[PDB]
């Protein structure tokens, strides 16, 4: 997974030229003729796109499911990204849709 290719559904939207909630529309109202010819998944309460075909969305997973899955607070990761961010240097991740995510690998990385 490539991380500097990853947005928001609005995000997306505006990407491809169209008005802010257009993709979000199109996920709302299930048309799916449209949302067929794009990368994207339900990651927490965000619609994840890439505009990269070949990115593993699977991969992607929010830093608050990462923090349980290590047996800490929701908050656990967010914390240390904003306080102490050196600690995530190496450990794949991204910003974006105010949501901290991680990967399932990176997550891995972290333990070691
Ligand atoms: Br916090
Ligand atoms: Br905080
Ligand atoms: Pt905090």
């Amino acid at each position: 997974i490539n991380l500097n290719q990853i947005y928001t559904a609005k995000e997306m939207s505006e990407r491809i030229g169209k008005n802010r909630n257009y993709l979000s529309q199109a996920y709302r109202n299930n048309k799916h003729e449209i949302l067929k010819n794009f990368n994207y998944r339900k990651i927490g309460g965000t619609i994840i796109f890439s505009d990269n075909p070949n990115n593993d969305l699977s991969q992607l997973i929010t830093a608050k499911e990462a923090s349980q899955l290590l047996g800490k607070n929701d908050e656990y990761f967010a914390h240390i990204y904003k306080r102490f961010p050196h600690r995530l240097e190496g450990i794949d991740h991204i910003y974006t849709g105010k949501t901290l995510f991680l990967t399932k690998e990176s997550l891995e990385v972290f333990k070691k």
